[PDB]
């Protein structure tokens, strides 16, 4: 769920995506 979606969080630099982690 929340892993999947890490690799696209992490992609606009994680936390600092502008949004919290998937989790």
């Amino acid at each position: 769920a929340l892993q999947e979606l890490l690799g696209q969080w992490l992609k606009d630099g994680g936390p600092s995506s502008g949004r919290p982690p998937p989790s």
